[PDB]
């Protein structure tokens, strides 16, 4: 059950043609993402995976950017934060919803071209 | 961590915008989906959840169907079954993938659009 699920889990996210990044809101770093996401970014599961997510966008940091996702997720309106990843030189739209899973909350991040 | 890792398969396949029909091997029946598979078929996750896969297919049958899937997931090609949806009346691409949780298989299926 608990490898039951972590397996539906990984699979899905790993298949999903979906960009996907997953956040701690504790930490502001990426705990889980998949390739979809990896090839926006320019960057592999392996680089991207503990990193601090604010810090693949330029000009941006972990506090008013993880204020500024927690704030848009709250609007419930598929809002996007318009960024620009350091690794791939693209521009992009980042769609934040909140869930709580294990005491703590994570942001999951839809990532999509801007242009 | 059973509740956690659920929690978070959930959610990710809730908010993936690829559309993916979970498809118990045992029993060739809907185990899971999410709203982009549930509008490409033309039914709520309520009607479709415990319906057999083949029976939402014109002129598919279990047996043969099951069998077809399986044999194109083992092709590695993300070769498609071409079908059309009753309910919807779409025609749809349907590409499998199998994987093993809990001492069984289950398909992941992708849809797309075929027109």
């Amino acid at each position: 059950t608990q490898r039951e699920m972590e397996t539906r889990y990984r699979v899905v996210l790993d298949v999903s043609r979906d960009p996907m990044v997953l956040v701690s809101m504790s930490t502001g770093r990426i705990v889980d993402l998949n390739s979809a996401a990896g090839l926006l970014l320019g960057g592999v599961r392996q680089d991207l995976l503990g990193a601090a997510i604010a810090q693949e966008f330029e000009g941006r940091r972990r506090g008013e950017f993880m204020e500024t996702m927690t704030n848009l997720a709250a609007t419930e309106s598929a809002a996007p934060v318009e960024v620009l990843a350091r690794r791939s030189q693209k521009r992009l739209l980042v769609v934040p919803r909140v869930f709580r899973a294990a005491g703590e909350r994570l942001l999951l991040c839809q990532i999509d071209p801007a242009d």
